[PDB]
């Protein structure tokens, strides 16, 4: 019990909080979640098909996003969310679920569903860096893409 | 300064020393990974193309299976290792990358890299599960095997 330990356990219950608040952020107030950044802060999607991030750079891009998101998927919720806390206060990790309906131009309707891994960095109590990490495959098979199979030949039994 | 604290510190020091020694193993050395486990531990990948993970289930099954894993990843190395402890003495995650030959039956041996996060639970200061999971596009690309590409109409830049 040192003020130094105080300051980091403030730090880490205000961050974890904002986590919370983000994994329950649903429907139209999506369209503010981008209030949770600073204002430099990134959010996106880490795992892809091209094996590249898709970084949404910038408080303001993000709330732009938030409008595209919300149309490809309308009712989306994240389930079975589990936050870990870290050694370090201004970083955490979420392991969760979720599911919904997928609307990609170009493609049918479908049912999206997914496990999710997702990183948070804070700075000033606010969200420096998000990514997600999940199987791309999932969103494949929910948007019809036949998805490649791996054989492995051997693989003990 | 509770023994229930200093029982945890000590729980959380000693597992972190298994993590590091898990990331580290390599050649020969992986043959013995899995004593690493307990009798009943659980290891794999959890992130495949089929949507549902490879589970290699006890230490005599983790034992069997590194002698497939090292024919088929000769020289594979774990790098840019980053351990986050967690709320949980017996949870950490571990972000890193990692790269190798993968040499699988029926495709041209090729040169893997991938990002991770694996996902290390302990019992008794022992691993009682370990989940890899990584970006399968990725591996695909390593076989020579077609990646589709999701088409994001709309995605702003
Ligand atoms: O899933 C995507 O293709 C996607 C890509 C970027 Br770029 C941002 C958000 C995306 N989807 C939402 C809803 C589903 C769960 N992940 C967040
Ligand atoms: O990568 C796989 O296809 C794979 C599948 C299972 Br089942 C166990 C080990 C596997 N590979 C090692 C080496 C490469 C990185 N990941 C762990």
């Amino acid at each position: 019990n040192t003020s130094e330990n105080r300051a980091q356990v403030a730090a880490r219950q205000h961050n974890r909080k904002i986590v919370e608040q983000y994994m329950h952020t649903r429907g139209e107030a999506r369209l503010k979640r981008h209030l949770l950044f600073t204002e430099d802060g990134v959010g996106g999607l880490w795992t892809t098909d091209s094996g590249q991030p898709i970084a949404i750079r910038g408080r303001e891009k993000l709330g732009e996003h938030a409008v595209w998101s919300l149309q490809c998927f309308p009712d989306w919720v994240w389930t079975d969310i589990q936050i870990f806390e870290t050694q370090d206060p201004n970083w955490f990790w979420v392991e969760c679920r979720g599911e919904g309906a997928i609307v990609f131009p170009g493609y049918p309707r479908g049912q999206y569903r997914n496990h999710f891994l997702h990183s948070f960095r804070f700075e000033n109590g606010l969200i420096k860096e998000q990514r997600e990490f999940m199987n791309p495959c999932e969103q494949f098979r929910s948007l019809g893409i036949e998805v490649p199979e791996v054989r492995r030949d051997g693989l003990p039994s």
